[PDB]
C-alpha cells in the first residue's frame, strides 16, 4: 500500500507484507516465536509492518545503546500508542515528551533505594501472610496452583504499600480494593480487540469519544473516588505510601495534579499485580524440576538468616544466588517481550537511516535466548550471572527491565518485593513436580509471555 514499500526502498529485509494487513498474520505464534524466526532467517536488522506501522527490529548492542540511552530525550523518547486511554493519558508509562519527564522527575523520589529500605517491614508482614495460606493448601495434600498464591501475595502488596489498605485477599475477596483491582490483568495485544486498533489505528479516536476506555471504566472511577476518599481522610488522621509520597511531593518542573496523582496510583498496580506474580510463578517452576537450584538457594537463605529468621533490606542484597535465580529465570521469560521506541524525527544511528514514525523495537526475548550470546540458550543454568561470569553478559542483550532513562522505575521494588517473597516460602516450604506439571512447559501463542497451562506443583512443608 502507501507506507509498505518503506522498508524495500531502504534495503532492510522482512517477510513480505500482505494488504491492509501487513505481518499480523506471522502473528500464529506470538511476538516471541515471531522474532525469533525474523532473527535466524535475518541477520541483526530487519523489518515488519503492524497493519501500515512499519516497525525496525534492532540487535546491535551499540544501536540499542544509541536508541534507549544515547539519543533518548532528542529522537526515542516515547513508545506507540496502544488505544483509547481516556485520562489515563498522564500515566508515566503513557506521558509523551515532555509531560513524562516532568512525571519522571516528579516521581523518581518515590522509587528512591532508601525509602524501599522504609518500605520492606511491610512488605515482609503479607510475606508471613502467603505461608499461612500456604500452610492450608500444603496440608491437604493436592498440587497448588502458583498463579493464585501469588497473585494473592503481589495484590495483598500493592494495597499496602500504594495506599494503607491491610487485606487478606485468598480469604477476604470481597473488599472493594481487592475486587476491582484483580481485573488490572495484562494486555493481549494479539486479541480480537487489539489486533482491530492496530490493523485500524484510524479507530482509536472514535473510540476515546465514546468514552470507551482501555481500562475497566468501572475500576477507574472506583479507584480515584477511593483515592478522593483516602486524600481527606489522611487529612482528617493526619507515613510510607506510595501515595503519602505523592501526596508530600504535591504540597512541596512546576506541579503534579490531583488527577495526575490518581493516574499513576493506578499504573503501579496495573505494572505490578500480575508481574510480580507471573514471575514468581515462573521463578517457582525453575525451581521445581531443578532442585539442585532449589537446595543451594534454600541452603544460601538459611546461611544468611538462620533458624528462619527475618528478611532484611541489607540482608536481601547479600543473598547472591537468589539474585542468579531471579536473573536467570528473567532471562528465559522476559514478560515484556519487547521494547518499543518511536522515531520522532529523520536521524541516522550506527551508520543507519530512521525515519520518522517507524517504531524501533528491540526483540528481548529473542536476543535473551540467542545462542550467540547464551550458552545452551535453551536449558536453566543460573550460574551465568556469577561473579565472574556476570561481566560476559552485555547490559544490551539482556534487558528484561530496560534500559536508558525509560526503564522500569520499580525494577528496584519488584525485585526486593519477589525476592522477600522468595525468601520466606523457600526457608518453609519446599516444591515438587506434580503430575500435572507439564514438564517442557510449553509458552502461550497470544500476545503475553504466560505458560500455556496454570503452573501446579505440590507443596511439602519443610
Ligand atoms: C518483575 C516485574 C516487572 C518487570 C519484569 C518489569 C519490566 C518493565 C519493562 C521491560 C519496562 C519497559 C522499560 C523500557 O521500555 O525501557 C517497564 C516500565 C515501567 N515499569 Fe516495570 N516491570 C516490573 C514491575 C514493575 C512494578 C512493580 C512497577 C511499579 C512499582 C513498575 C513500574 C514501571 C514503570 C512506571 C514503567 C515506565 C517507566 C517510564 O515509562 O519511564 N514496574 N517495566
Ligand atoms: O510496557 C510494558 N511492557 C511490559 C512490562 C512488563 C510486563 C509486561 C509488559 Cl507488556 N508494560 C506496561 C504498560 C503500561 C501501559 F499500558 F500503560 F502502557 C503500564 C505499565 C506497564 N508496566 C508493567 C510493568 N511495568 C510497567
Amino acid at each position: 500500500t502507501h507506507s509498505h514499500g518503506l522498508f524495500k526502498k531502504l534495503g532492510i529485509p522482512g517477510p513480505t507484507p500482505l494488504p491492509f494487513l501487513g505481518n499480523i498474520l506471522s502473528y500464529h505464534k506470538g511476538f516471541c516465536m515471531f522474532d525469533m524466526e525474523c532473527h535466524k532467517k535475518y541477520g541483526k536488522v530487519w523489518g515488519f509492518y503492524d497493519g501500515q506501522q512499519p516497525v525496525l527490529a534492532i540487535t546491535d548492542p551499540d544501536m540499542i545503546k544509541t536508541v534507549l540511552v544515547k539519543e533518548c530525550y532528542s529522537v526515542f523518547t516515547n513508545r506507540r500508542p496502544f488505544g483509547p486511554v481516556g485520562f489515563m493519558k498522564s500515566a508515566i508509562s503513557i506521558a509523551e515528551d515532555e509531560e513524562w519527564k516532568r512525571l519522571r522527575s516528579l516521581l523518581s523520589p518515590t522509587f528512591t533505594s532508601g525509602k524501599l529500605k522504609e518500605m520492606v517491614p511491610i512488605i515482609a508482614q503479607y510475606g508471613d501472610v502467603l505461608v499461612r495460606n500456604l500452610r492450608r493448601e500444603a496440608e491437604t495434600g493436592k498440587p497448588v496452583t502458583l498463579k493464585d498464591v501469588f497473585g494473592a501475595y503481589s495484590m495483598d502488596v500493592i494495597t499496602s504499600t500504594s495506599f494503607g489498605v491491610n487485606i487478606d485477599s485468598l480469604n477476604n475477596p470481597q473488599d472493594p480494593f481487592v475486587e476491582n483491582t484483580k481485573k488490572l490483568l495484562r494486555f493481549d495485544f494479539l486479541d480480537p480487540f487489539f489486533l482491530s486498533i492496530t490493523v485500524f489505528p484510524f479507530l482509536i479516536p472514535i473510540l476515546e469519544v465514546l468514552n470507551i476506555c482501555v481500562f475497566p471504566r468501572e475500576v477507574t472511577n472506583f479507584l480515584r473516588k477511593s483515592v478522593k476518599r483516602m486524600k481527606e481522610s489522611r487529612l482528617e488522621d493526619t507515613r510510607v505510601d506510595f501515595l503519602q509520597l505523592m501526596i508530600d511531593s504535591q504540597n512541596s518542573h512546576k506541579a503534579l495534579s490531583d488527577l495526575e496523582l490518581v493516574a499513576q496510583s493506578i499504573i503501579f498496580i496495573f505494572a505490578g499485580y500480575e508481574t510480580t506474580s507471573s514471575v514468581l510463578s515462573f521463578i517457582m517452576y525453575e525451581l521445581a524440576t531443578h532442585p539442585d537450584v532449589q537446595q543451594k538457594l534454600q541452603e544460601e537463605i538459611d546461611a544468611v538468616l538462620p533458624n528462619k529468621a527475618p528478611p532484611t533490606y541489607d540482608t536481601v542484597l547479600q543473598m547472591e544466588y537468589l539474585d542468579m535465580v531471579v536473573n536467570e529465570t528473567l532471562r528465559l521469560f522476559p514478560i515484556a517481550m519487547r521494547l518499543e521506541r518511536v522515531c520522532k524525527k529523520d536521524v541516522e544511528i550506527n551508520g543507519m537511516f530512521i525515519p520518522k514514525g517507524v517504531v524501533v523495537m528491540i526483540p528481548s526475548y529473542a536476543l535473551h535466548r540467542d545462542p550467540k550470546y547464551w550458552t545452551e540458550p535453551e536449558k536453566f543454568l543460573p550460574e551465568r550471572f556469577s561473579k565472574k561470569n556476570k561481566d560476559n553478559i552485555d547490559p544490551y542483550i539482556y534487558t528484561p527491565f530496560g534500559s536508558g532513562p525509560r526503564n522500569c522505575i520499580g525494577m528496584r521494588f519488584a525485585l526486593m518485593n519477589m525476592k522477600l517473597a522468595l525468601i520466606r516460602v523457600l526457608q518453609n516450604f519446599s516444591f515438587k513436580p506434580c503430575k500435572e506439571t507439564q514438564i517442557p512447559l510449553k509458552l502461550s501463542l497470544g500476545g503475553l509471555l504466560q505458560p500455556e497451562k496454570p503452573v501446579v506443583l505440590k507443596v511439602e512443608s519443610r
